[PDB]
RNA sequence: GGGGUAUCGCCAAGCGGUAAGGCACCGGAUUCUGAUUCCGGCCCGAGGUUCGAAUCCUCGUACCCCAGCCA
């Protein structure tokens, strides 16, 4: 699977300019990773073993304010659960605090960075627009000595937030806005999740990313489009201080996905506010949340290899990540038997009960053996495969037709009763003694009545009513109020022996897996991971 | 103003020499799952250089990103 950037690093393996490829994952710990943290995580730890180089899982923890300790642990389950390893301790940007507290000293040693007393609405007004250059703050010019003073004082606490900033000194006039003396340092009396209340200044991203980037021995820094400015102050930090690398950075195209959110804040709105039972939640776009759902670690490897690498702005249709999933669990998914919308169906002519046929559990694979399903008089089938009168087109069960019941005999519909509303409360039938292994055009699945068992099932579907709900004023507004509906039915027996992370097949209805939070020792709880492919 | 992008369902190969593949959709074969499997259907605009242009050049047009003491 070969992208721009894979041929940029075969360029440089080539050349001579590298002589191993070292990458890096880095996620800010404010909350969990989702699908496009994935596609970021393939591309990275994929290059990494692929080149028989190293990639390093850094936590970006730069911002204390916005950072909790709950999501450090939450993304290295993830990251592993995906089947990634990183190469040597997690790392923190925060590691290199005392480092990049030096840098800032070599800069400002340089004439390079200085301390600016500009409030924080100040600094707006004199950064200039799009269109407009900015203008020189009124302390740039400040002395080395005053600056290193400074400097010392913010880090000792002798400021208030925003009373003063650590800038670098660069061009007011750049086109490029990142360039117009970016702030390199800024006041924070806030508790660090690693380093505590050490640290009253903290540094920002770019001047963080490229100096963590240069210390780890980065090679090729990988992130999205929307740093492609930010690449100029990323060279600017490491080609002004004293540091024996250059990682290089190269931007590829973020993950879209239609029908849902992918912003770390519209996720976390969506928790907080409880309109979703958490960041894992089976309707989510987090790892944790397409886990929980029913997704395979090796169906989103593949999804992210699918989709492909390149700087095109895109959103992947749902369509393409449950194929995925449907190609992965049509191949390794043991078929099972379960009727989400029961109905019973009495065959009269059946003597009593009792009886047991085997069923395959692939019907194209018999490697994986068969179970024990048992067959008696009185069982329930779906009422969607059911109706009094209906076109040849329908295959199902209809009055004078007959119909087939999986791995079973020949059934036909003979007389139905109903309630005091038109409901079906029951459908009389009769089979044939001798089908076991006319011209019956038709199959539907089924539960013996008395060897059932109740099972909870919850189907889901797109959480937004539109394709693209982050473009709305409200994305909120525009959540799909059925996105959770939840069924009760019935299943085989062979079904209680099912465990979190087990994903079954219910034949024509698609794939399933048990849901732990919900799952008591009474009655389970199945998630539909996604429907089968359904057309007439 | 600067940075990027465009192979007309959604992605995406291509890197001067007969325009891949995946998803979706549509046909047909197999089928005791309306599934699966297997066949088949499917170069932003205008010029210019060139024997030859999706690939190079020029000028456009459309879309995305940048005016956090966020990342
Ligand atoms: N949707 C995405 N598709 C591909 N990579 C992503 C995507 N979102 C974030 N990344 C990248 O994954 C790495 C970690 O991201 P980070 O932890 O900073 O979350 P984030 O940037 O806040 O994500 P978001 O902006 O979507 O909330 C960074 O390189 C980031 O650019």
């Amino acid at each position: 699977p070969t992208n721009f950037i894979r041929q940029i690093i075969d360029e440089d393996l080539a050349s001579g300019k590298h002589t191993t490829v070292h990458t890096r994952f880095p996620p800010e710990p404010n909350g969990y990773l989702h699908i496009g943290h994935a596609k970021s995580i393939c591309l990275n730890f994929g290059i990494a073993q692929d080149y028989k180089g190293q990639c390093n899982l850094r936590f970006d923890d730069t911002n204390p304010v916005k950072e909790d300790i709950e999501y450090v642990e939450s993304i290295k389950n993830d990251v592993e659960w995906l089947g990634f390893h990183w190469s040597g301790n997690v790392r923190y940007s925060s590691d290199y605090f005392d480092q990049l507290h030096a840098y800032a000293i070599e800069l400002i040693n340089k004439g390079l960075a200085y301390v600016d007393e500009l409030t924080p609405e100040q600094i707006r007004e004199y950064r200039g627009t799009l269109t407009q250059p900015g203008k020189n703050s009124p302390y740039r010019d400040r002395s080395v000595e005053e600056n290193l003073a400074l400097f010392e004082k913010m880090r000792a606490g002798g400021f208030e937030e925003g009373k003063a900033c650590l800038r670098a000194k660069i061009d007011m006039a750049s086109p490029f806005i990142v360039m117009r003396d970016p702030v390199l340092y800024r006041i924070k009396f806030a508790e660090h999740h690693q380093t505590g209340n050490k640290w009253c200044i903290y540094p920002m991203y770019d001047f963080t990313h490229c100096i963590s980037d240069a210390l780890e021995g980065i090679t090729h820094s990988l992130c999205t489009l929307e740093f492609q400015d930010n690449r100029r102050l990323y060279d600017w930090v490491l080609d002004n201080i004293t540091i024996p690398v250059h990682p290089r950075q190269y931007e590829f195209s973020r993950l879209n996905l239609e029908y849902t959110v992918m912003s770390k804040r519209k996720l976390n709105l969506l928790v907080t506010d409880k309109h979703v039972e958490g960041w894992d939640d089976p309707r989510m776009p987090t790892i944790s949340g397409l886990r929980r759902r029913g997704y395979t670690a090796a169906s989103i490897r593949e999804f992210c290899k699918r989709i492909g690498v390149t700087k095109q702005d895109n959103t992947i249709e749902m369509a393409s990540l449950e194929s995925c999933i449907r190609e992965d669990l049509n191949e390794n998914a043991p078929r099972a038997m379960a009727v989400i919308d029961p109905v019973k169906l009495v065959i009269e002519n059946y003597q009593g009960e009792g009886e047991m046929v085997t069923m395959p559990n692939h019907p194209n694979k018999p490697e994986m053996g068969s179970r024990q399903v048992p067959f008696s008089g009185e069982i329930w089938i779906d009422r969607a495969d059911f109706r009094e009168e209906a076109n040849k087109q329908y295959k199902r069960l209809v009055l004078g037709k007959e119909v087939r019941l999986r791995n079973a005999y020949v059934i036909k519909a003979e007389r139905v009763e109903k309630d005091a509303e038109g409901n079906i409360t029951t459908i009389f039938c009769t089979y044939d003694a001798d089908t076991l292994s006319r011209k019956v055009k038709g199959v539907i699945h089924w539960v013996s009545a008395a060897h059932a068992l109740p099972v909870e099932i919850r189907l889901y579907d797109r959480l937004f009513s539109v394709p693209n709900p982050g473009a709305a004023d409200d994305f909120l507004s525009v959540i799909n109020p059925e996105s959770l509906v939840i069924k009760q039915g019935f299943a085989e027996p062979s079904l209680k022996d099912a465990v979190a992370g087990k994903a079954f097949q219910f034949e024509r209805e698609g794939y399933f897996c048990l849901d732990s939070r919900h799952s008591t020792a009474e009655k389970p709880v199945f998630n539909r991971t996604v429907g089968l492919r359904d057309t007439w």
